[PDB]
C-alpha cells in the first residue's frame, strides 16, 4: 500500500528562541491564545508577552490547568472564542502542547508548539492524548495535519530538572527498535501507510545521536547550559523521535509502556521512563545480540533511566503484576502485533521476567 | 542562529494512489479547484471527478495554461472565487505545481501536490517561481509554508518519458553536495537557519539511494513498469532532495545551473540535465577525491546525464561562453558564495573546464 | 587568499649539542650578546663561553632578569651597543627567548634561540610577548621573520624539572585541534594567510607524537635522561607546534588559557597547564566524539596535566570565575572566532563548566 | 649526531600574489634588484614596478643573462652596489633563482625568489649550481641559509607549459623515496645532521599529494588554470620537496639523474624526466614490492613522465650507455651510497635494465 510520512510544516530550534517567537509566529495569524504551563508563566510570562508585543501582534494567555482532559480544552475553547484569536499557541510540556494541538483542531485555526521540557516525542505528532481529569487514558484524538511550526527553545529545556532530559533520551531510544520492528513485519503506521525510507533514517539518526551524544547531553543538562551535544539530543528527543515514531512505527516498547501504567506502583514515573524498560523488554522479544542489549542498558543505566522493575517501584507481587501488563499489552489494537511474528501474553511475561533479570546483572555488575 | 527544517505537511507515495486522492485530501477541505493542463486532463480527469465524488467532495476542473505567470494566477483566481474553493489540488509538471501553490498562496487556502513526473526537486518547497506570459524570469516567490500535502502516484511516474527520471536523479544527485558544503561554510539555507541534523540525513540518504538504486530505477523506467528501486528513486527525486536543498542549502552546482541557462546552446536541456554538470564543477571546485568525483561521473553517464559541455551542445567558442557561465554563477545574491571559501569568477571558469577534460576523459575510457 | 607557512631558517636538535652551539652560530656574526636565563647560567655560563671561545667567536653574556618586560629589552639594548655584537643568542626558557628576538629586532640583528626546556611553543615563532615587569600581559610584538636558528640541546632538557616537559604537553596538544578547526572555519593564521597543507601536516603530527610518545617521555624526563622518545616530544613540543600554531592557526584552547589568566588563582600555572584545560574546553565545542575527549583526558591525566578547575586552584566563586573568564576568551579580536559558527561568552561558559564536569568524572573513575 | 631541518623563513603561494611583492618584502628591505630574464620581465615587469612603488620601495630591474655563472653575478653585483640594493629578488626559473641566491649571498643581504614555473625542488634550497659561461657545470655554491622569502604566483605557474609541471611532478615524486632510503641507512642529509621527523612527514605529504592530486593538476595545467589540485601540486613541487630533499636526504634516484646526464641522448630532457626513471630505478634497487612500483609507474605514465629509456631517446647501444650511466652515478661523493646496505654499479646497471624492463610491459598492459 502508499508509504507515508508526515512532518510539522516547520521546526525551529535555538538559544533564547523564546525572543524571536512572535516574529516566526506572526505569518499564521495576528491575534493568538497562549495556553501555558504555570510553572514556565511563572519565569517566563513577560517574556511571552514582550515576543508577541515586538512583532505586532495581539495575545492573550491562559494557565494551563495541567491535565490534557476534554474540561480543559471545553474550558480554553469558551477562552478562545471570546479571544476571537487566530491561532493557538502551546508552550510547555507534552500535556500542555496535546491541550492547544486539541483546542487548535476544535477551533479550526493553527497551532504552534513551544517545547520547554524535551521529555516525550508529543511535540511534532498529528496526536493528542485525552485524560480524564483523575489523570487516567481517556481517547486518541487523531488530528489531520502536524503542528504548523515547532519552536524549542534549548536554553529553557536546559534550565530545566535533568531528569526530564533523561526521559525523553528514554522516549527517544525506543525509536528505531520500533520502527525497525515495523519496517521488518510490513506494519501500518500511525501515518496510515507503510514506512518511507525517510522515516527509517531520522529513526536510525535518533538513535545513533543518543548513543554518541546522550551522556554528553546530560552534562550539560546538569549545568543546565547549552552545549552541541545538548542540541543534538533536543532533536532526536523532539524531532528525530517524532517523525520517527509517527511515520516509521510503534511496536512491543509502546505496548508494554501502555502496559506498566495499568500498574499504580509505576503510575507518576514519567512516560519516557516506562518506556526505556519497554525497549529492554523489547530486545528480549526480537533476540537482540548481547551486545546491542548491553550497548542499550548502558546508556539507559548511565543517563538513570530504569533498567529494572525495582527502579519502577514495582518490588512486590511481581508475578501477578506483569501477568497483567502483559495482557494490557496485548490487548487488542496495541502496537505488539507490529511485531514480527506478534507476541502472545505469555512471550511478553517471559520477556519482562528476563529483561528485569538482565538489568539485576547489569546493576550489580556495575559494582 | 537558529536551525530549522521545513518540510510539506504529508508526503504520500504509491501506484495509482490518484484513485485515493478523495479519501486524503477530504480532511482539508470540501470544494477544490484542480488545475490541470490538457495532457494531463486527458488521462487524470475521469479518474480524479470518480475520486473526489466518492468521498463526498465538490470539484471545479480549471485547465491551465502552461505557464506560471501573474496573468494565470489572476484568472484561476477568478474561476476559483467563483466556484467557492476552500483548498487548490495543482496535478502535473513543475509548471503546473508552481501555479497552484502561488495561486493557493495567495487565496490564503491549503494546497495539494500530485506530480505525474519526478524530475525536479521543487515540488516540495516553499518556493514558486514566477514568469512572464512569455516564459522569462519574473521573480521567486517565497511562500510562508510548503504544500500541505504531496501526493505522487508512481504508476503514472513510470509511464512518463524515462529521460525526465533521469533529469530528476541529475537534480537530486546535486542535494548532498551541495547541503555538506553549506554546512561545512556554515551557510543560512532557504528555510532561514543552519541546518539540522535531520536535513543533512535525508540529503546523504537522497545520495547513497541514487548511487545504489539509480541505474536500477531507469532499466524500470525505460520499461514504464513500477519496481521498489522506482519507488526510492521517486522518493529521492521528489521528498528526499526538495527537504535536502531548501533545508540543507544550495551551492555551486545550483549556480552553475543558473549560468548555463544563460547559454542558448543549453536551452533544450532540462534543470536536473544542467545540474548534473554543475556537481562535477562543484567537485573540481571543492577539490574532491578522485574516487568521488569518480563514482558521481559513472552515475551521472550510467543514467544518461552530461558529463561534458558538448553533451549540453556546447561546442563553439567554448571558453568565451564558459566566461559568461561563470560571470552569471558568482553574480552577487547566487549560491554559489555558500562555497567554503566562496569562489571568484576566474576559480569557476577553472572549473568549468576542468570538469568538462574531466567528462571528456571519462568517456573515452568507458570505450 | 594567500596561503603562508613560516619557519625558522634552521632548527637542531641533539645531546650535548650546547658543545657546538659556537660552530653552528659563527655563519650568523663574529660577536655575540647571550642573553640567559639565571638558572641556566648558574651550571652553563662556562660552557656556553668555551663554546663560543672554540669556534673563534666574540661573546658577551648577559643575566636576564627574569621577565620580558620593555624596560629589560631596553637595559639590554643598552649593553648591546656597547657591546657592538652582531648577534643576540637566547638562552633559557620562553621567557628568556622572547626576550631575545624582541632585542634582536630593536637592534636589527640576527637572533640564535636556545631552549633549555621545551615548555611553550614560544622558540620558533616570529612573535615576542611582552609583559609588565609586575608580570601582566602589556603587548604583542609582531616580528618580521622567525628566529634565524633553534638549537635544542636534549640532555639540557631532560635535566629540567619534569613538570616543564609535561607543560609543553599540555602546550602542543592543542596545536593539531586549533589548525583543524582553523582549516574547517578558514580563518587567517598568524603568518598573515590561509593554511597550507605542510602546516596542517605537521600539526597533525604534534598531535600523535605526544599521544603515542607522551608518556614514555615523561618517565626520561623523569630520570633526568634522553630516549628516542623524549626526543621526539621535545621536537612536538618545539618545532612541530610551532610552526602548527603559528601557520596552521589559533582558535578555542588559546582564547580559553587568555581567559583563565585574568584569575587570579591560576595565574602562577604554567602556559601549557592553562591551555591544556582550553583544549578541554575546545573539545566541548566542536563536540568532538566521547573517544577523541577520552584520549586526550588520559594523556592529559596521564603526565600530570590539570583536567579540572579544581587542578588549577579554581575551587570557589566557579560560576562567577568562568563568566570572567568566558567575556575575556571571547573579546573583540581573540582567536575563539576562528572557531566553526564562532562562540558566545554564554556557548563558552558552558563549554567550561562541561569540560570541568567531564575532567571530574574522569578522576572519579580513575579509582 | 643531531637532527635539523632547514626551511625559507616564509613561503607564499597565491593567484595573482605578483600584485602583492611590495607589501611582502617591504619588511626584509627598501632597496632591490630585481634579477629576470627578458622572457619574464616580458609579462612581469610593470606589474612588479607597480606593486614595489605602491609599498613604498626602489627597485633597481636587472635583465638576467640567462646563465648562473661567476661572471654573471660579478657582473649584476656591480649593478647592486652601483645602485645600493638592500636585497635582491629573483624571478622566473630555476636558473634566475639560482643567480639571485648566489648573488644575495656574495653581497651578504636577504634574498626573495619567485618561480614562475615548479619544475623542480631546487628553489627553496640553500644550494646554488655555478656554471661556466659555456653551459657547463662548474661547482655546488653550498649556502648558509635558505632563501628568506619564496613567493609562487599560482596563476603564472598555470600559463607556463603543462610540460614543465609534469617534470616538477617527476622531480618532486623522488622526494618520498629518497628520504625514507636516508631514514633507513642513517645517511646524513644536506642540511648537515640526521632527519627530523618533520622533514620524513613533509616527504611523505608531498608522496601523498602527487599521488591524490597529480592527474587532476595536470588537467588544469593543460587548460591553463587555477585549481585547488593544482595549488597543492604546485606546494608539493616547490615547499614540500625543497624541505624533503635538503633535510630528508638524497639517494640513488638522484644519483641516477646525474649518471644519465652523462648521456647526449637524454640532454632534451627536463631534470624532473629524467629523476623519474631514477625513481623506478631506485624501486628495484631497493626491491619495492609490486604494487608500490606500479603504482610509481601509473602516476609517472598518467602524467607524462618517462618510464623506459626509450621516452629519454636512449634507442642505441643501451647495454653500452647504462654501463657509464651505472659508473657515473656511483662515482665517489654520489648519493646512490646512502642507499641501505650501498650499490654497486654491477647493482644499479641490473636496476637499470630491469626498470626499463618493467616500464616497457607497463607501457605493452597500458594498451
Ligand atoms: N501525542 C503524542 O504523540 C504523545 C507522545 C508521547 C507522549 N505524549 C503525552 O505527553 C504527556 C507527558 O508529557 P510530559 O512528561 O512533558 O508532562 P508535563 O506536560 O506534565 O510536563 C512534566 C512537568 O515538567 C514541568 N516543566 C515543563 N517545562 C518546564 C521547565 N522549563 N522548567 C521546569 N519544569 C518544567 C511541568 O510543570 C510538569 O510538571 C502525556 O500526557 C503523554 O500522553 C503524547
Ligand atoms: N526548464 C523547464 O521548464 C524544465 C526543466 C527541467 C524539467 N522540467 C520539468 O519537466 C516538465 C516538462 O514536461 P511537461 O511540462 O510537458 O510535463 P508532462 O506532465 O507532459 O510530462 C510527461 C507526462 O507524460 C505522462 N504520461 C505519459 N504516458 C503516461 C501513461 N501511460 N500513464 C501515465 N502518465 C503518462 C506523465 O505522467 C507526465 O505527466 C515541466 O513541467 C517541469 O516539471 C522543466
Ligand atoms: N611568542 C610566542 O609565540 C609564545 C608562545 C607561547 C608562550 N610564550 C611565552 O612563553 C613564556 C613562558 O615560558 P616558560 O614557561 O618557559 O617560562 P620561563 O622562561 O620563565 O621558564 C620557566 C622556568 O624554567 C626555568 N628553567 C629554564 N631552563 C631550565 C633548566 N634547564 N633547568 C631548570 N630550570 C630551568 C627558568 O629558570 C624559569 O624559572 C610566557 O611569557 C609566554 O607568553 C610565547
Ligand atoms: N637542465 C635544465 O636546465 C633544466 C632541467 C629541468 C627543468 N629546468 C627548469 O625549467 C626552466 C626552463 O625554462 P625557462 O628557463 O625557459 O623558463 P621560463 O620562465 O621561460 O618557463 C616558461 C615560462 O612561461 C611563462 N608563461 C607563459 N605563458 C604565461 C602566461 N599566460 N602567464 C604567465 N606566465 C606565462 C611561465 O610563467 C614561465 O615563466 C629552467 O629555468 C629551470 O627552472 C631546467
Ligand atoms: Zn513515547
Ligand atoms: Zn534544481
Ligand atoms: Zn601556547
Ligand atoms: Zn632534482
Amino acid at each position: 500500500m502508499d508509504r507515508i510520512i508526515q512532518s510539522p510544516g516547520k521546526y525551529i530550534q535555538g538559544a533564547d528562541v523564546i525572543n524571536r517567537l512572535g516574529e516566526y509566529l506572526k505569518p499564521l495569524a495576528e491575534r493568538w491564545l497562549v495556553v501555558g504551563d504555570k510553572f514556565v508563566l511563572g519565569f517566563a510570562q513577560s517574556t511571552v508577552e514582550k515576543s508577541f508585543k515586538d512583532a505586532g501582534l495581539v495575545v492573550e494567555i491562559a494557565p494551563f490547568g495541567g491535565e490534557c482532559s476534554q474540561n480543559e480544552i471545553d474550558r480554553l475553547r469558551g477562552i478562545a472564542e471570546t479571544a476571537q484569536c487566530g491561532a493557538i499557541l502551546g508552550i510547555g510540556g507534552g500535556k500542555t502542547l496535546d491541550t492547544a494541538k486539541a483546542l487548535a483542531h476544535f477551533m479550526g485555526v493553527p497551532v504552534a508548539i513551544a517545547p520547554t521540557i524535551a521529555s516525550t516525542d508529543a511535540p511534532c505528532s498529528a496526536l493528542s492524548v485525552i485524560y480524564t481529569d483523575e489523570g487516567e487514558f481517556d481517547r486518541y484524538l487523531l488530528l489531520p495535519n502536524n503542528p504548523n511550526m515547532v519552536i524549542v527553545d534549548t536554553k529553557i529545556v536546559a534550565g530545566a530538572p535533568a531528569r526530564l532530559l533523561a526521559a525523553g533520551i528514554g522516549d527517544a531510544l525506543a525509536t528505531w527498535f520500533e520502527a525497525r520492528a515495523c519496517s521488518r513485519s510490513g506494519a501500518t503506521t500511525m501515518a496510515g501507510g507503510k514506512c518511507t525510507q525517510a522515516a527509517l533514517a531520522l529513526a536510525e539518526l535518533c538513535y545513533n545521536t543518543l548513543l554518541e551524544e546522550g551522556e554528553k547531553a546530560m552534562l550539560a543538562a546538569e549545568q543546565h547550559v547549552v552545549t552541541p551535544a545538548l542540541e543534538r539530543v533536543i532533536e532526536a528527543n523532539t524531532y528525530l523521535s517524532g517523525v520517527g515514531f509517527e511515520s516509521g512505527g510503534l511496536a512491543a516498547a509502546h505496548a508494554v509502556h501502555n502496559g506498566l501504567t495499568a500498574i499504580p506502583d509505576a503510575h507518576h514515573y514519567y512516560h519516557g521512563e516506562k518506556v526505556a524498560f519497554g525497549t529492554l523488554t523489547q530486545l528480549v522479544l526480537e533476540n537482540a545480540p548481547v551486545e546491542e542489549i548491553e550497548t542499550v542498558a548502558a546508556l539507559s543505566h548511565a543517563v538513570g533511566l530504569p533498567i529494572t522493575l525495582a527502579q519502577l517501584d514495582i518490588k512486590e507481587d511481581v508475578p501477578a503484576k506483569m501477568r497483567i501488563v502483559a495482557e494490557a499489552a496485548c490487548a487488542e489494537g496495541e502496537t505488539i502485533h507490529n511485531m514480527p511474528g506478534g507476541a502472545t501474553p505469555d512471550q511478553v511475561y517471559a520477556a519482562l521476567l528476563v529483561a528485569d533479570q538482565y538489568g539485576q546483572r547489569f546493576l550489580q555488575e556495575w559494582e
